[PDB]
């Protein structure tokens, strides 16, 4: 009844194929941890465009990774950070 | 039309109400980072255990970070560890 994607990118653009699964109404859980610092910053200022274009979420959940989520996904709680 | 919690247990009755969330057919995002590594395993188990009983999968999405999820929630993709 609803998806989960996991996602790895190693280059931008697969970075940019999440936004079709957002799109799909598919909450996204993306990590980050193959992408260089200043790089991943890019690709957080790109997916938070995404979102915000569509209604939807984005939020740091740990180190490097990020929760993307589309207006039918409602998050809750809080993880603060270290 | 669903719903994803987030949760940074620092006692392990915390991670126990996971299971609530679950059953109520929430994904939850698990981070650990406030357990000490051994205990952290054994949260793990334990979540281990309430998925496997309800249908539902339970997966390490990256360090100390964990995606619980209940029968309705589908996972795609693969994210691998560094």
């Amino acid at each position: 009844s609803s998806k989960v994607v996991l996602s790895e990118p190693r280059v931008y653009a697969e970075a940019q194929e999440i936004a079709d699964h957002l799109k799909n109404r598919r909450a996204v859980v993306v990590n980050l941890q193959r992408i260089q610092h200043d790089q991943a910053k890019r690709i957080v200022d790109f997916l938070s465009k995404t979102v915000y274009a569509i209604g939807g979420d984005i939020q740091r959940i740990g180190s490097d990774i990020f929760l993307c989520t589309p207006d039918n996904v409602d998050v809750s709680g809080t993880i603060s950070e270290l």
